[PDB]
RNA sequence: GCGGAUUUAGCUCAGUUGGGAGAGCGCCAGACUGAAGAUCUGGAGGUCCUGUGUUCGAUCCACAGAAUUCGCACCA
RNA sequence: GCGGAUUUAGCUCAGUUGGGAGAGCGCCAGACUGAAGAUCUGGAGGUCCUGUGUUCGAUCCACAGAAUUCGCACCA
């Protein structure tokens, strides 16, 4: 669609001037006053120092740096000191080492202590690298600041913008290091369509090599993955859409895609088409952060898909969602029935011992040899993949992560059908079975 | 039982003498008149002139011994010569160099052309290693023939003896190289529980050893495995019964079992307790050899076999059975029912080339990727074994064997259930399902 | 008939994740030697038995066939 | 919290068919030496991280746990 067009009009989605911008230096300035008000050393670091944030993504980011001369717990009770008297509501979240977020004007406000740290090497955790992260990259990227702007667009489109576990994605701060290195949105399209999972970006130096994982060096500690988050899988994603952008461009690679919001009526057919088995696992939601509960259903998911495998039942994919009461665990596989006799693996015929005992046991029917090897006909206690996964969930809840586990093994329900369909997972099942629109 | 009371009971039903002995030497006489009569060099040799032939297996071996001065053709020209003026009615059964098989009395007769060849190493094939079989025997076995005969009919009772390939057992040369080694059936039966898959019996030294394959050393050419005929699943069977038999000793280790006689209501109910799909091949009996016809339906069972498990059903079993009319391939499998969907292996995500093409290809669900690799979701041409197997029949018969698979390939038909259960098939269901009485 | 095993470099053979065609020996060269050899380096060297098919992709999966090899035995 | 990787002989590590507990080094010995060393032979040497469970059978499969190790990051 002539491509520069499309790169235009997708600004008027992307920068701010939803004249939020004035609210940022409004509470800036406001900001600025309090905090010069009590003589401390503080900066400003994030995306609002930079001029690039997103429209509707509004946050301040303040770190306070602290005399390199006082101790952890000193800094604790200026931090607070501080957060409390220039913040409009406030709450305390603790890290590694605690800060303070807040709200200044309807913006939200992140008021952290830091030190006066100049020069890196020096570094005791993550919290102390962003102010040197936003050093290095002030001034060097002055100018190219709406190409950054399009590049985390273009991922936010497609869902893969962001370093929290819910997404495994692009961080802010790499996207930013990837338009100064090669130039801009486009050029880094371009190049991304030959990247390998074994690719490294050292933007220090300015040279691309081959390593041993995905890397994307941080010019600042060249021993920091910054695309450390980034998982194999949406990786390859983004590579594939630069591909895929490159030979017929769109805007609808900017625009964030809807719901295919179907009827149980569709869905049904799909899956009686489809003739398999789909049912899901619900329990209710476990109150803990994101960063934590994901990683715990993913867990949670991969072991229910081991056991259908070592169980033959044959999945095909497994998806979890999680709302604000409940979470599902969803799974699709190729076998709605099994029988309910099975090879039961015996002994070698030549060790006497072992044979006699295996024999020993009670059967309806009569074991056999085949290749010098005994095997029995036994009884399966399940037949269905929803029967055999209620057996696994009551007995292995515990391996299902921490909380989720534990959230399983007090209450859960399994769903089949028609009854899954009024759940608010449509959209997901939809994903998992790869349905056109 | 008091275990030697079992073994004298057990001869009544063994040792011929249903006045069928007099009718050997009655036919024997007449056969050594005429043979006398034409002055050629004849020997009797086989279980009758050993007087080792079981209660109905009468028969007389009668090989011709022929001047080490002449050649094929002109040994050919005698043994019809004489076979057919000493026979009362006569075929001509070729094998690698013929012979006339007959009828003397009612006694089924086999003359043979041989060569007056007086020891071995000299030797051509497997027909002109009988006369020494029988001489090295002969004189050594005297005596020990009412042993053999329990070895034997302790074979026969479980259908382990034979060396044609329906069996697959025990030679009836064998059995008596056996009782020879070890003493009487019992010392046989003792020291058969101590025997491997590697345990080789060189009656030759009177050596025990252990070698490669189960290896019994034919006395007379070292480089003959006796036993070769003898599987090993049947070999096992054997060792188990000698197990079985020395622990608890019964009559009925003697008597040969029967049918277990069903109807199709007792049938179906295991089927449907069992759950699952049972189901035969059902076509036409090609007109030939016995031990021509197993070794081909056995390779038409596997592969069939092997089908079901590359298409996942997970067979448990397979079985055979060999009519008068029809051939039938029993098979019983865990899955009655598979998705139509599947999972299509794709390309790595680097491979663009090959991606490309991989995508061009038409579905009705969007492909995607899980470890680097990109995968599909397909439809099959078959959601039941049955419709499977139709499918693999009507496309791979030709692999089926030279003469079962053409006749598969001209027709076929599958049977499943009650319709199967009507069929003369169940005995073998029975044996494959592993049914108790 | 019949069945199993085998078929990848000149020789002898590995090769299982369906994506790199390999080792040892032989041959040529380099290093070393006074020489040659022995050792270390390296290089060249291919109809993965043939055909067709499956697959994005084939030494590998399927079918047909070929060749080598061992045995099976019918006979009964 | 949160996740992955790792845990087998004194050291460093192989170990995939669920049935044999292994290699290299180290140590002792034999052979060889005038000596010792170097090489070849061999031997000893084990809580397969622990527990419980599955199995006829447990380094291998399952669960709980431990330890080592790297990273994840929330924060928003």
């Amino acid at each position: 669609m002539k491509v520069e067009e499309i790169l235009e009009k997708a600004l008027e989605l992307v920068i701010p001037d939803e004249e939020e911008v004035r609210k940022g230096r409004e509470a800036e300035e406001e900001l600025r006053r309090r905090l010069d008000e009590l003589g401390v050393e503080y900066v400003f670091v994030g995306s609002y120092a930079r001029n690039t944030w997103l429209k509707g993504s509004l946050e301040i980011d303040v770190f306070l740096l602290f005399p390199e001369e006082f101790s952890k717990e000193e800094l604790r009770e200026r931090g607070l000191e501080i957060g409390k008297a220039v913040l409009d509501s406030y709450e305390i979240r603790y890290a590694e080492h605690p800060y303070v977020h807040g709200v200044v004007k309807g913006v939200e406000v992140d008021v952290v202590p830091c030190y006066k740290l100049k020069e890196p090497k020096n570094i005791k955790s993550a919290v102390d690298r962003t102010p040197f992260h936003h050093k290095w990259l002030e001034g060097r990227i002055k100018g190219k600041e709406n190409e950054v702007r399009l590049l985390k667009g273009f991922l936010k489109a497609n869902g893969i913008y962001g370093a929290e576990y819910k997404v495994r994605g692009f961080s802010g701060y790499l996207c930013e290091l990837l338009i100064v290195f090669y130039g801009s949105f486009l050029e880094t399209v371009k190049n991304a369509r030959r990247w390998t999972r074994r690719t490294v970006i050292d933007v220090a130096k300015g040279e691309v090599r081959k390593g041993e994982e995905f890397f994307v060096v941080d010019p600042v500690d060249e021993k920091r993955n910054v695309a450390a988050n980034l998982s194999l899988d949406n990786l390859a994603r983004f590579v594939h859409l630069c591909r895929e952008f490159m030979e017929a461009p769109s805007l609808g690679f900017f625009k964030p895609k809807h719901p295919l919001e179907i009827e149980p009526e569709r869905l049904r057919k799909i899956v009686e088409e489809r003739g398999t088995a789909v049912f899901a696992v619900k329990f209710r939601k476990p109150d803990i952060v994101d960063d934590n509960l994901y990683p715990q259903l993913e867990r949670a998911s991969r072991k229910i898909f081991e056991f259908l495998e070592r169980e033959n039942f044959m999945p095909l994919r497994s998806a979890f969602k999680a709302s604000e009461e409940f979470c599902y665990l969803l799974f699709e596989c190729q076998i709605k029935e099994i029988s309910r006799v099975f090879r039961r693996m015996g002994p070698q015929f030549e060790d006497e011992r072992n044979v006699k005992k295996f024999l020993s046991r009670n059967r309806a029917f009569r074991p056999f040899i085949e290749n010098g090897r005994w095997w029995a006909f036994e009884m399966r206690k399940f037949t269905t993949p929803e029967e055999g996964v209620r057996s696994y969930a009551s007995t292995h809840w515990h391996t299902l992560g921490k909380n989720v586990g534990e959230s399983i093994r007090e209450y859960f329900e399994i769903i089949s059908g028609e009854k899954l369909f009024k759940e608010p997972v449509t959209a997901e099942l939809c994903e998992m079975m790869g349905v056109k629109d």
